[PDB]
């Protein structure tokens, strides 16, 4: 017999919206991003690694304190938060005053998908 | 200033296709499903948990041998493999002879999205 196939459309966005809920409730967040003001951001190591390798570099270079990765000086919540939110939604939420800094941050991470978006 | 927003369309499928590549290369696979013939299936614990809680129940009930979860008798590769592939793609690939068993398995997991698909 021949193998048949049926699908469920809009599964990508549906699956993505599920991971956003987990990110909102800090469910199964293995990676803890810790900023300069001791504020934390619980994320999924899989979601970030699927969008860039920059966070994988930080884990081998930056210091770790009690399961919390210390973010470098140029990589704080002003740029990290809206970029991570983009990974979970596909939407970049930002103020116009943050444009240049987000662009330079995107170049630093070499996040191509975010580079093209900012350079429309 | 007002917060602005730009987006990248088809991000859901794009992000989903990234996780499929990781699943193909066994990259960052934390959960190891071990079948009766000692065959293994490397999966992501996040992807499965986002589609059902059934695998979370197996981790608290079924035995674990060297980071490998022992699958129950009714839950083997004949049904597990095509169902997991659905989670990563949104497409259920199967033979017609497996229809009834996949349906009963879906009822057992209470995977609603797969139930409606099979009961079109």
């Amino acid at each position: 017999g021949e193998v048949k196939s049926v699908k469920v459309d809009n599964w990508g966005v549906f699956f993505l919206q599920k991971l956003q809920n987990f990110f909102n409730k800090t469910d199964y967040c293995d990676l803890t991003l810790q900023f300069r003001d001791n504020s934390q951001l619980k994320v999924h190591r899989l979601v970030l690694s699927a969008c860039t390798d920059y966070f994988n570099v930080l884990e081998q270079t930056c210091e770790i304190v009690d399961d919390a990765l210390i973010m470098p000086n140029e990589f704080q919540a002003d740029v990290v938060v809206p970029i991570v939110n983009f990974m979970y939604t596909g939407t970049l939420e930002f103020e116009l005053k943050m444009y240049g800094k987000l662009l330079r941050t995107a170049k630093e991470m070499n996040m191509t998908v975010l580079l093209k978006l900012l350079e429309a």
